[PDB]
């Protein structure tokens, strides 16, 4: 089936929820008014995540998998990009 | 395999594992004093977690999926319950 | 696919990216000055993980399955060990 990876932070709370399915993954988000698409879409077959704060700040990273290849994608405040991750 | 999701909090502490075995998700259950079947028990192929702390209370969101379709469920205190979340 | 969990912790912050491919899971590690391989190589299909400080410590759980058998693994400052949990 579809695989999903979840991760929240605060008290309202925000909830992110990154969904495989059928080779991509795409991203949901609660801020507390509503379930919305977020900016996520990248290749993957199995997702997982981790966030973190900095005081104020939320840091997220989303591991996408496709065959044996696991990409970092880092969200730090502007925009999704690739992290320095590798497997080996 | 099976597939399995974890969340913890505190400093004790609570561990919830869910693990999705032949389209079902069941929920074990570490609170300091033993591992224990939780009440948690609904259809699901791939399960993930994530909680918060509001004060002193838990809130607990397991998304399961069967296929293509995901279904939140929500723990705030009170027993599981289905939540807005859907995948759009 | 491969199949990740991750975790993370602090401000730096300290990240662990666990990978269940071609049976055996292992362990890539963020302390702030570059990813490495870390000491977890169990077998494993599929890997889920949860972490909790207290005070100054790090807990980690790592719960390895494969086919119907799912292992909990336990770091709490010296190694790896195979923790209580079972599946009933
Ligand atoms: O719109 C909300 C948003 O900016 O929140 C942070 C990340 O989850 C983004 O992908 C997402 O679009
Ligand atoms: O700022 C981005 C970055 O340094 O954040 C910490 C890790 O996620 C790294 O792989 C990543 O490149
Ligand atoms: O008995 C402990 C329990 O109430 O803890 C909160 C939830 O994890 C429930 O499913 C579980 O049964
Ligand atoms: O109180 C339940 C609820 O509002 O909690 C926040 C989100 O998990 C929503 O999907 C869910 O319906
Ligand atoms: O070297 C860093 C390390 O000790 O950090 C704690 C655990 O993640 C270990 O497996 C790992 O080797
Ligand atoms: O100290 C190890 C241990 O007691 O930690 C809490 C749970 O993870 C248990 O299954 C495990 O045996």
């Amino acid at each position: 089936s579809v695989q999903t990876a979840a991760t929240s932070w605060g008290t309202v709370p925000s909830i992110r929820v990154y969904t495989a399915n059928n080779g991509r993954i795409t991203e949901r988000c609660w801020d507390g008014r509503g379930w919305y698409t977020g900016a996520f879409n990248e290749p993957g077959d199995n997702v997982s995540v981790t966030s973190w704060l900095v005081g104020s700040a939320i840091h997220i990273r989303v591991y996408a998998s496709t065959g044996t290849t696991t990409t970092e994608w880092c969200w730090d405040g502007n925009g999704w990009t690739r992290g320095a991750y590798t497997a080996t």
